[PDB]
């Protein structure tokens, strides 16, 4: 196994996957690393098995159809992994915890959103459809763009939204376009 956490790239108390060489801190893994289960398979392994069991699941999809999917177990897992993929980028730190807004010339968003809140919402099964999760994710970056205006810090939202969008297109096998 790896000697660092796959998500945050730090050492510490790690749980090792039994089916691949990745390791995780307890609350870096999503869902949080399960109490027992020997062997234990990580989310990367679980996502790979879904694809292997249904190869046609990688054929192209329309985003509008994906978003209307109910949050059954496999869609739940895919959203957890997409969330995890965002956390994997070090720039996710800016969006992880609850923000506050006091900048001359800006007003805070009507609906604040942050990664940890989405994480909780997933854990608590608050999304009934994929659309719920993707809306909150995109709202994080949209709020940041609007607040920071012409400050160059706005680019952090662009950057992390691009990681989110790339991984969304990959995980849910969105039909490739120009
Ligand atoms: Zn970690
Ligand atoms: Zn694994
Ligand atoms: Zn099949």
């Amino acid at each position: 196994n790896s000697n660092i956490c796959e998500v945050c790239n730090k050492w510490g108390r790690l749980f090792c996957c039994d089916t691949c060489p990745r390791s995780f801190h307890e609350h870096c893994h999503i869902p949080s690393v399960e109490a027992n289960k020997n062997p234990w398979s990580c989310i990367f392994c679980r996502i790979k098995t879904i694809q292997e069991r249904c190869p046609e699941s990688q054929s192209g999809h329309q985003e509008s159809e994906v978003l209307m999917r109910q949050m059954l177990p496999e869609e739940q897992l895919k959203c957890e992994f997409l969330l995890l993929k965002v956390y994997c980028d070090s720039k996710s730190c800016f969006f992880a915890s609850e923000p506050y807004y006091n900048r001359e010339g800006s007003q805070g968003p009507q609906k604040p959103m942050w990664l940890n809140k989405v994480k909780t919402s997933l854990n608590e099964q608050m999304y009934t459809r994929v659309e719920g999760f993707v809306q909150d994710m995109r709202l994080i970056f949209h709020n940041h763009k609007e607040f920071y205006r012409e400050d160059k810090f706005t680019r952090l939202g662009i950057q992390v939204q691009d990681i989110f969008e790339k991984n969304f297109r990959n995980i849910f096998a969105i039909q490739e376009t120009s």
